């Protein structure tokens, strides 16, 4: 298991514009495509995203090339994060992989916001941190998923993912 096959399962894989959970123009694993309303907007920023006149539709490679770009942008942004940078360098592998995946869905901002968790993940109280996250209307509003991350987190194994 990586952080490729655990988003892959966490985001799945469309080749159409579609809505996400909260109503948001989406493609291929995940991809934000917009906030707008504008599934004619939507359209425009896929058509930039890919390079070409998609017509709202792309193939799997295509979908697979947005996905590498956003996990490592993920990766970058992290990196150069410093509320971030500091906690991802204290982790372990797998859970480096659960910080990527919240990042990857919720944004630097967002995973900003889980300062209280993530102090006490960078104290390795794996229990406490992981009750302080669950109370964010991230797990309320995506409860599997955030239970899967959460758990990997905590655990530091992929055992949620199998
Ligand atoms: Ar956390
Ligand atoms: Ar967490
Ligand atoms: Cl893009
Ligand atoms: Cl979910």
């Amino acid at each position: 298991m990586n952080i490729f096959e655990m988003l892959r399962i966490d985001e799945g894989l469309r080749l159409k514009i579609y809505k996400d959970t909260e109503g948001y123009y989406t493609i291929g694993i995940g991809h934000l495509l917009t906030k707008s309303p504008s599934l004619n907007a939507a359209k425009s920023e896929l058509d930039k995203a890919i390079g070409r006149n998609t017509n709202g539709v792309i193939t799997k490679d295509e979908a697979e090339k947005l996905f590498n770009q956003d996990v490592d942008a993920a990766v970058r942004g992290i990196l150069r994060n410093a509320k971030l940078k500091p906690v991802y360098d204290s982790l372990d592998a797998v859970r480096r992989a659960a910080l990527i995946n919240m990042v990857f869905q919720m944004g630097e901002t967002g995973v900003a916001g889980f300062t209280n968790s993530l102090r006490m993940a960078q104290q390795k109280r794996w229990d406490e941190a992981a009750v302080n996250a669950a109370k964010s209307r991230w797990y309320n509003q995506t409860p599997n998923r955030a239970k899967r991350v959460i758990t990997t987190f905590r655990t530091g194994t992929w055992d949620a993912y199998k």
